[PDB]
């Protein structure tokens, strides 16, 4: 099991890494969308966590590129406070689920669990 976390804000990345570690996951962290676009398509991950708040190339364009390459990896997007549009647009772009910032770690855990469960058809 291995996750990719794409998160530019270091304090948030550090918190997410700690939380994901407490949940039992090995995680690779990338802060830059250019790096993430390549690595997400090239390296085996069970799940990618993609913050839509990345500077530079929009996260949703990165996600669309991945889907156009046939990437079937589960993607959980982190969306903006109060943005219903980002959740809808993110699903349309090919996200499997989302979590609205600021979020609670229990909800992070539950949504990741469910994606990983369905990905393997686990009970």
């Amino acid at each position: 099991m291995r996750l990719l976390l794409v998160e530019d804000h270091v304090p948030l990345a550090d918190e997410l890494m700690a939380s994901l570690t407490r949940q039992g996951y090995a995680v690779d962290w990338l802060a830059d969308g250019r790096d993430a676009a390549v690595q997400g398509a090239s390296e085996p991950y069970d799940l990618i966590i993609l913050d839509l708040g990345l500077p530079g190339r929009p996260g949703l364009e990165i996600l669309q590129e991945w889907r156009g390459l046939g990437l079937a990896t589960p993607v959980l997007i982190l969306t903006a406070r109060g943005s219903w549009a980002e959740r809808i647009d993110g699903l349309k772009a090919g996200a499997d689920d989302y979590l609205t910032k600021p979020f609670h770690p229990e909800e992070l855990a539950l949504r990741i669990q469910a994606l990983l469960r369905r990905a393997h058809g686990l009970a």
